[PDB]
């Protein structure tokens, strides 16, 4: 009755964590007409929770079936919650996907995974600080030591589209935030309220799939074009690089607050 999308970078420990949560309740097939494996399963300790395992990705670009699948699932609102598996030892790179996942509008809970490995390296991540700055709940997890796994699944199960009333998105440079606002005003009700920021940001980036699979009017197209052009002049960069740099700056800022 509650659906949780499990997703993260490759080699973040998604499968290990998935197998510990779901155990001998797994169903393994594939996505329609494509060789990407599709795993699903019910939570051992609560059969009313279903985990939808998604493919491991580094971002939500449109140039591969793995990412196109992850994107299409999250935008459809089939999941009530995102359980984002983050490799704690490679935190800065991992959070690039997280910023995009938070923007989908489905609530994110973070499984800060492989925490035992971080203990063996001498680094320390302040979990409360990390949680306050990303604006999402965070639980430390180890698939090896089997710690914090029931805690993070429980938190995911109670942090859903039904329970979270007011979502806090990552704030970027105010000049980029103006553009996103202007893109939202023009889009109107052409996009769902929940995932609106995702679409606005992706149209700014000039993403092929969103542009090519959205029935906008011609005036809406021309308005967004000017928002993009004008913004590029303010920054003296192309639209794609503006967003990339602003994500990495926000991530850099966050890690410096939480890292040792
Ligand atoms: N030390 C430690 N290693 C882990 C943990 N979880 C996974 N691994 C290791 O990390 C690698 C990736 O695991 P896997 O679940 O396949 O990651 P995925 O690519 O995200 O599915 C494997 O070689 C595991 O042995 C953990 O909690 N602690």
């Amino acid at each position: 009755m509650t659906e949780i999308a499990l997703i993260g970078n490759p080699n973040s420990g998604k499968t290990s964590l998935f197998n510990l949560i779901t155990g001998h309740n797994q169903r393994v097939g594939n996505w329609p007409g494509v060789t990407v494996e599709r795993k699903s399963g019910l939570v051992k300790k609560n059969k009313d929770l279903e985990i939808q395992d998604l493919p491991g990705i580094y971002s939500m670009s449109p140039y591969s079936p793995e990412e196109k699948v992850a994107r299409d699932y999250l935008l459809s609102q089939r999941a009530d919650s995102i359980l984002n598996v983050v490799d704690a030892t490679n935190l800065e790179r991992n959070l690039y996907l997280t910023t995009q996942l938070i923007e989908t509008g489905i609530p994110v809970t973070i499984a800060l995974n492989m925490i035992d490995v971080l203990d063996g390296q001498g680094k320390k991540i302040n979990v409360d600080k990390l949680s306050y700055h990303l604006g999402v709940p965070v639980v430390a997890t180890s698939s090896l030591k089997q710690t914090g796994v029931d805690q993070v699944v429980k938190k995911a199960a109670h942090t859903t589209t039904s329970t979270v009333g007011d979502l806090a998105f990552p704030i970027y440079d105010d000049r980029l935030e103006a553009a996103i606002s202007q893109i939202l005003e023009v889009l109107g009700n052409s996009v769902p309220q929940r995932s609106a920021r995702f679409y606005a940001i992706k149209l700014f980036e000039q993403d092929s799939l969103v542009e090519a699979e959205l029935d906008l009017s011609q005036f809406q197209r021309k308005e967004i074009e000017d928002i993009i052009r004008i913004t590029e002049e303010i920054f003296t960069e192309d639209a794609e690089s503006i967003v990339i740099n602003e994500r990495y700056a926000f991530i850099e800022r966050v890690c410096q607050m939480a890292e040792s």
